[PDB]
């Protein structure tokens, strides 16, 4: 499965590639753009736009590879590494999806068409001035969703079926819906930055081998992410909201005063 | 979560510090004015106003600190300083609430706190006084007794760090609310702070001499597990389902097991 | 309390940050500008937009901050360095904000800020060498606005108002959801932001300076004086403080044993 992590927006990968690598901002000064505009929306328990859906799990994300890259430092090169092959994917999301809450969808839709002709003509008959789009913080990934960080952490360490058991379950029943140029719930947009963030994580951690506690530290992080939005998607969206709630006083009575038995997830 | 115990009737704890620390009267005073005049009603099954479901609570905590600091006294001054003077005003802030109304002691709290900062001369010669002119259950408003809930087993009741955090996962939002949605979040309120200063006092004599935390837990960390888990259990499922739960479990862990239902009862949606 | 004074207006302190610090222009240079433009307007006793009420303050604010420059210099050059990095470029950004919003409208510099930003988080090597500039559509009396001047609250003495503590005390405790807020909800709630916050300057350099104590009976009780009179217009009304101006001044003119010994009690 192959997920395009702006095609629902317009853009390709591809086309986004019209823009030099060295043109994005850094991550400094791309996340403190974000926070000083959208601080309350980010924060926000609702998902205002889908540019800020895919905008939280972008920063987040962030937030998983620098606390992965500065822990194989300690167990001085590797921060050389993650600037250069996916802190730079970081630095186009964050930039697209800034510019697309700012300068509307079409705008920067039309500007990298518009930086599309300006970096392709010669030296020579070009005009000095680069086009520039002219005029017109901890947030919790599920806070949009009804859910908490807290509330899924009343569900154990093994609850969650493994990763690549969960990439395969949403390849089978969301294949054709996740690689399509539309949304169809708020669901798939948080869905799709999710199968990346976790492809641009074990890159790293298959570079980093040239042990493996991404699986209990990062890995699980991403198994509660891949296992709420496809219950979300399979089992309604609502239900799972209030069947957290009942693991939650199962998960809470002591031995010898709940049922052996866990409570399951169905219709 | 930060919960301020005076949100939802209009009022901050900064509008309360708003006048001097001496002003309020001693607990002595304070809680024999409501004995005087809401012993009646304060030991009523039925709500009545908010402002009594607050001070059932109020007076609650205040016997819950008065038998830890007789028991680390004993078993080897400091609550009156710290705790003392944040049980001084829910006491004050209430009584005065049904006495003089809700809306007139707000705006005597504006306009006697600004009569200290008025400069002597230039102010009216007399403080602004107002003139319009026991033993509580905390459950037997809401339905059950002490009797009901320790009908319960005494080790069914999860941990207290595992139910102040369900709380903060499902009604957060709603805690720290202006307003008071339901007679069980004003109950629920009071008891988050209640152990949240019972806690205080714990660690302070943890610093000053654990005998006293596993001391607590027994007697008074079992009370508090009572009420957390009757609350929240109340705002998830209902008032009218949870008291027909402890009668179904305690009917069940009493039958012998041959003759018992395999499984234990629990509460689901 | 942590008051903040663009909330109000739209932007933040730190959506100002993206600017840099050697962009505004100099405090000569943008009074010069105030007042060749709006002069008959800020002089006037009319309320007739929140920045005019906003930029009444800022310039009385550091017309205040020069004189406690210029009585340092005296009683101890190694001064004008601080008061241009800490202060000044505090306040050349108020001078700024409100010249250019009374200007080019208000709405117009809140995406002004966006572009800016976008102009200086480029690398230089894609940005255009032109900034986005934008060009596109004295004494002030602080209380005349309100119906007071200054010589009006001359009348009442040195020992009348309370102390600075005691004030700021008053206006968190009465007044903090509603000056925290962005809403304006009065003129008196914008004059309150701007004199609480050129007291947050003065006490910051009165210590740098001890690194003095003349700074509340010659600058303090000017801002005495504006924190009474606005948090007595919230909590009493506006016509009642001025009616009562009028009644210690009859009070207070009037010899000893010809005047009641009580002083005329602000009520209702």
């Amino acid at each position: 499965m192959d997920i395009d992590p702006y095609k629902e927006f317009g853009a390709t990968v591809e086309l986004l590639s019209f823009l030099p690598s060295d043109f994005f901002p850094s991550v400094r000064d791309l996340l403190d753009t974000a926070s000083a505009l959208y601080r309350e929306a980010l924060e926000s328990p609702e998902h205002c736009s889908p540019h800020h859906t895919a905008l939280r799990q972008a920063i987040l994300c962030w937030g998983e590879l620098m606390t992965l890259a500065t822990w194989v430092g300690n167990n001085d090169l590797v921060v050389n590494y993650v600037n250069t092959n996916m802190g730079l994917k970081i630095r186009q999301l964050l930039w697209f999806h800034i510019s697309c809450l700012t300068f509307g969808r079409e705008t920067v839709l039309e500007y990298l068409v518009s930086f599309g002709v300006w970096i392709r003509t010669p030296p020579a008959y070009r005009p000095p001035n680069a086009p520039i789009l002219s005029t017109l913080m901890d947030i919790d990934p599920y806070k949009e969703f009804g859910a908490t960080v807290e509330l899924l952490s009343f569900l154990p360490s093994d609850f969650f079926p493994s990763v690549r058991d969960l990439l395969d379950t949403a390849s089978a029943l969301y294949r054709e819906a996740l690689e399509s140029p539309e949304h169809c719930s708020p669901h798939h947009t948080a869905l799709r930055q999710a199968i990346l963030c976790w492809g641009e994580l074990m890159t790293l951690a298959t570079w980093v081998g040239n042990v493996n506690y991404v699986n209990t530290n990062m890995g699980l992080k991403i198994r509660q992410l891949l296992w709420f939005h496809i219950s979300c998607l399979t089992f309604g969206r609502e239900t799972v909201l209030e069947y957290l709630v009942s693991f939650g006083v199962w998960i809470r009575t002591p031995p010898a005063y709940r049922p052996p038995n866990a409570p399951i997830l169905s219709t």
